[PDB]
């Protein structure tokens, strides 16, 4: 069974999974893969995940990827509490639905500030003023949508209780926060929901799932960051190259 | 029950759903919403989907969105064949996994040629030469990944049989094709897979699910295209504004 989980806690989807697995007490072998360094691109790793993306979960000789797939798969195999990923047609659908939008509107837009302030400069590459703004006015744009469209009156994006939908959302949101952007400033709805979740999860877990990234801006200043391999350098140039 | 499906067959996710529903014979009330025109933004529609996105499926007073959620939801409620969306842990996982990558790497990159050639100019807005190329070299970049990473030796991205994963993939891919980009040129793997699927689905269905978009380049020429509302004008400028 083994059941190892290659991941880097600077990777927002990685955190999500790690958090889920931890909160439901799932025997997991935490395989650390320095992303900043370019570990996920090491020949040895590509031998595990031809894609070289994190977090990838290896169960048996079955290697899966995609925090969504992994979570869902996990949650299933380990019959985790139902509220998480409900078996109710309407309910599950409500989850499936946000995740899809999340993948569209949240994922990839809220990680940008990290590139603009850390990973970018790390390779001498500086992001254009515009892209920066464009991106932020794009964030709150989504923040709102999330706010009143998904969150609205209820306590969670995916309904009445905590669910994969929240774990993912919040975790992704955490990044710009960690970099200094206080998105929960003028959003008591959002704020309250976050607090509600964190509350649920627990200080301990969150205090450690994050850690890595709240420090990172400093490691950045203190030049503690590893020099990325030419393989990571490439991926990094691409990502930066797809910032609108 | 009603079970209406607002959608515009120029919208690749819309096609997907429509196709699934049609192939499995699901009683569906096809609610057409001119996207090009700006229908999905009409006050009356926002009263149905605060988001104004297509295709949105209204079952009972339950309004759902996200082709993924919809499909899955559909497939469930209408106990459609298992191969589609398997109940097997490894299997389903493999689907869930692609969809996530699909949402990341395919969705949003393969619709661009339509904006560059049609929707864009339709509002006097012309896309920069770079973005164009960047985008295409980005498409085949994904095409390959899809090709040998997901497709590889097996017959489908999601395993051995047709599955939501394919319906969506192929449909999205169809756009640049319909625009004149022959992505299946130097990819016998890709080509064969497509042919495999189309085969399965049937000429009739495909012959009509597409239609709308293979014509569109013409309607474009012949100025048959509806002038978009200031609401659609906005969304159109945003979308174009997020082309890297």
């Amino acid at each position: 069974m083994g059941l190892e989980l290659f991941l880097d806690l600077v990777s927002q989807p990685s955190r999500a999974v790690y958090i889920f697995a931890k909160k439901n007490g799932i025997p997991l072998e935490l395989r650390t893969v320095d992303l900043v360094k370019g570990q996920h691109k090491s020949k040895e790793f590509l031998q595990i995940n031809s894609l070289g993306k994190l977090p990838t979960l290896k169960d048996g000789d079955f290697i899966l990827t995609e925090s969504s797939a992994i979570l869902i798969y996990l949650s299933c195999k380990y019959q985790t509490p139902d509220h998480w990923y409900p078996s109710d047609l309407q309910a599950r659908a409500r989850v499936h639905e946000y995740l899809g939008w999340h993948a569209d509107c949240i994922r990839g837009t809220f990680g940008i500030p990290l590139w603009v302030q850390v990973l970018g400069p790390l390779i001498g590459v500086q992001v254009p003023e515009e892209k920066v703004e464009r991106n932020r006015t794009a964030m709150d744009q989504a923040l709102q949508w999330l706010e009143d469209k998904f969150l609205g009156d209820r306590p969670f994006l995916a309904g009445q209780q905590v669910t994969l939908a929240d774990l993912m959302a919040l975790e992704e949101l955490m990044q710009p926060v960690a970099l200094g952007y206080e998105l929960f400033e003028g959003r008591p709805r959002l704020a309250a929901w976050r607090g509600r979740v964190e509350a649920f999860l627990g200080a301990e877990l969150c205090q450690e799932a994050h850690s890595i990234i709240l420090s990172i801006l400093e490691q950045a200043a203190k030049k503690t960051l590893p020099t990325p391999s030419p393989e990571a350098y490439q991926a990094m140039l691409l990502r930066i190259a797809r910032i609108p």
